[PDB]
């Protein structure tokens, strides 16, 4: 019913194989077998790297209950936690991996309906995060995951932050940052807001519309703030109508409050997704096919 954090013992799940890793720790494909329940659930298990200053179990559980309460069709949900020598987060498994790799691998068969639907879904997920006062701070096609070709979910690997009721900004510290996805105010001042997430949403859409091209390819990250200040932006993808490109450009306004709100992006992309071939022009669009549960019915 309501999303609630489950506490798991080590007896109730198994890490099967590594899917990937990073500064955050390691993600495994796994199986969750809840005690007494006689069910087997495929999951992703994130075992977090040991910190110099590990949080107390009470601190971790408090954060986890908030994380588990994040319940939207387009955000990957925390299902449970196991606290031992390490922190293990049991997440929904997204069978098809990240959307960036998916669009690169399948670009010859991705049509306008899918692209625009994905844009709607990501906007809905981000709008939900904003309602929950969560700033994501790392939105990119690599951090949207694929449940089915028809259904994607935003994920978080540790950068997301909860704002207080009266806080409108998160002020970050030093470290590696995803420069080519970031708003200017984040690059120059380490300021993050829901409106800087909107900038990143625009870059994410650009990634999808170019079927996974690298933004500002070949350009040093150190030079990005300079080119942005000159007014340069990512170019119109060849498949995009002016209407689509203009929404993307609005996401990259210098004035954060001149950028669209996610609630507005939901409305605009929903309109476009209702008539996809009006808004994106893809050769052979009507012929393209991705795996669907209705294939057997239409002999595909
Ligand atoms: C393009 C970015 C990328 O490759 N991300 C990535 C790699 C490995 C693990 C991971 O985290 C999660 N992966 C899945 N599912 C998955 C299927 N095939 N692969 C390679 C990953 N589901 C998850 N649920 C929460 C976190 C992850 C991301």
């Amino acid at each position: 019913n309501q999303a609630l954090l489950r506490i798991l013992k080590e007896t109730e799940f198994k890490k099967i194989k590594v899917l990937g890793s990073g500064a955050f720790g390691t993600v495994y494909k796994g199986l969750w077998i809840p005690e007494g329940e006689k069910v087997k659930i495929p999951v992703a298990i994130k075992e977090l790297r040991e910190a110099t200053s590990p949080k107390a179990n009470k601190e971790i559980l408090d954060e986890a209950y908030v994380m588990a309460s994040v319940d939207n069709p387009h955000v990957c949900r925390l299902l449970g936690i196991c606290l031992t020598s390490t922190v293990q987060l049991i997440m929904q498994l997204m069978p098809f991996g990240c959307l960036l790799d998916y669009v690169r691998e399948h670009k010859d068969n991705i049509g306008s309906q899918y692209l625009l639907n994905w844009c709607v879904q990501i906007a809905k997920g981000m709008n939900y995060l904003e309602d929950r006062r969560l700033v994501h701070r790392d939105l990119a096609a690599r951090n949207v995951l694929v449940k089915t070709p028809q259904h994607v979910k935003i994920t978080d690997f540790g950068r997301a932050k909860l704002l207080g009721a009266e806080e409108k900004e998160y002020h970050a510290e030093g470290g590696k940052v995803p420069i080519k996805w970031m708003a200017l105010e984040s690059i120059l001042h380490r300021i993050y807001t829901h409106q800087s997430d909107v900038w990143s949403y625009g870059v994410t859409v650009w990634e999808l519309m170019t079927f996974g091209s690298k933004p500002y390819d070949g350009i040093p990250a150190s030079e990005i703030s300079s080119i942005l200040e000159k007014g340069e932006r990512l170019p119109q993808p060849p498949i995009c109508t002016i209407d689509v490109y203009m929404i993307m450009r609005k996401c990259w306004m210098i004035d954060a409050d001149s950028r669209p709100k996610f609630r507005e992006l939901i409305i605009e992309f929903s309109k476009m997704a209702r008539d996809p071939q009006r808004y994106l022009v893809i050769q052979g669009d009507e012929r393209m096919h991705l795996p669907s549960p209705t294939d057997s019915n239409f002999y595909r």
